[PDB]
């Protein structure tokens, strides 16, 4: 049962095996990470685990600029040059797709409503953590298999969720009047941390050699356009954060 102490014992044990023992064989790592995720997501949101695993992938695989010497092996032992490149990326991306789907569901049920305040606090918290996760992963060099197009699809879903959030804010800002400060920090964080590195990533993903990159540029420009409409329709300047 997901509230029992034996659940927590099993989760601690799984995570400890994940923290120590290497075992370079893709199927074993994949099934073991799937066990860990399966347990974790019925206990708490995995966003911390996604962050740490992205940090490990970034440290092991390296960066796009080939001048970042980062090693954070302490976090999770089951991250290898032969393991983390083909197989683990897909699993972490899949779980991130599931988290995006859950917040999409939240946003859609909140739109139809007009239970309010802590909901949006939790939503922006998950989105902030996922933004740091993505921040860590976008700077990495993945192989050009299913991993990269999966990353683009999930990033398109990310930007779509952001677009839907600012659209709900466009819906609500007339009735109440004002942006909650956590949303302001979240959009500031997206503007400062995410979007410039996203532009750098567009250059990086385009140069390395058809539909997802058009999807991504359309998504980001639509995000900026909806932010224009919000900054007009909110009587608050969110473009002093933007460039």
């Amino acid at each position: 049962e997901p509230s029992s102490p034996q659940f927590v014992q099993m989760l601690s044990w799984t995570s400890k095996i994940c923290k120590e023992n290497s075992r370079e064989d893709a199927l074993f790592c994949k099934s073991l990470m799937n066990l860990l995720f399966s347990l974790h997501v019925s206990y708490k949101s995995p966003v911390i685990l996604l962050r740490d695993l992205s940090q490990d992938i970034h440290g092991h695989l390296g960066d796009i600029d080939q001048d970042v010497e980062v090693e954070k092996t302490n976090h999770f032992a089951i991250v290898n040059l032969r393991t983390a490149a083909p197989t683990v990326c897909l699993l972490v991306l899949s779980q991130a797709e599931k988290v995006l789907e859950e917040v999409d569901w939240l946003i859609t049920k909140l739109k139809g409503q007009v239970p309010n305040q802590p909901v949006e606090k939790a939503i922006i918290m998950q989105l902030g953590t996922l933004l740091t996760f993505f921040h860590e992963l976008v700077q990495t060099a993945l192989p050009s298999g299913s991993c990269v197009d999966t990353l683009l699809k999930d990033l398109c879903k990310m930007y779509t969720t952001l677009t839907a959030l600012v659209r709900y804010y466009l819906q609500v800002c007339q009735s109440s009047g004002g942006i909650p400060k956590n949303m302001e920090k979240l959009v500031k964080l997206s503007g400062s941390h995410l979007t410039p590195l996203c532009y750098s990533f567009i250059s990086y993903v385009q140069n390395k050699s058809t539909k997802p990159i058009p999807n991504l540029i359309f998504a980001i420009e639509q995000y900026e356009k909806f932010l224009i409409h919000l900054s007009k329709k909110s009587k608050v300047s969110l473009m002093q954060h933007m460039k």
